[PDB]
């Protein structure tokens, strides 16, 4: 079995900005690259109404808590999860990508987006800035004692 693996989750504040900086409505479909525990795909559907969220997550102990996570907050029908390496996931029907990365994936991450994602897709990062791409908005924000950066692309 895969033994413990330490992660950063997105603070609820970050989350809640990030999806409110990409304008997440219910018309959307988010994915989150990298899930983690669930919670942005969670939120994304619980205080954002989204019609589809899909997290895209490689490790199981974190996969385990996700699956749980989206039942204790009752989005079962509209959250799921993708187990899988998201270089390797199909992608295409998300309208709003998010992602908190803290490893230099830049240049391997660019050409699958710009291949898989629809002009108009919104790509909203937490301290992750693409290089290369030119960001619709930079937003500082503050987390009681944190501060935080969040990025906001949008594909074409
Ligand atoms: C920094 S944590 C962020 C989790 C969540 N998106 C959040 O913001 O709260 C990054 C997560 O991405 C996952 N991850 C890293 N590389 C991955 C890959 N290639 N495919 C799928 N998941 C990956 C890690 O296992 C970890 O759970
Ligand atoms: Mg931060």
């Amino acid at each position: 079995y895969v033994p413990h693996v330490p992660y950063v989750p997105t603070p609820e504040k970050v989350v809640r900005r990030m999806l409110e900086i990409a304008k997440v409505s219910q018309d959307d479909i988010v994915y989150d690259l990298g899930c983690g525990d669930g919670r942005i795909i969670i939120t994304a559907a619980k205080d954002f109404n989204v019609k589809k969220a899909v997290g895209v997550e490689i490790n199981d102990e974190r996969i385990r808590e996700a699956l749980a996570n989206i039942e204790k907050n009752g989005v079962t029908g509209r959250a799921s999860i993708v187990k899988g390496n998201f270089f390797e996931v199909d992608i295409s029907e998300a309208t709003v990508v998010t992602m908190f990365l803290l490893t230099n994936v830049n240049e391997m991450l660019k050409p699958k987006l710009e291949k898989e994602l629809k002009p108009g897709t919104r790509v909203v990062s937490h301290e992750f800035e693409i290089r290369g791409w030119n960001p619709k908005e930079v937003i500082k924000v503050e987390d009681g004692n944190m501060n935080h950066t969040v990025y906001l692309y949008v594909i074409g």
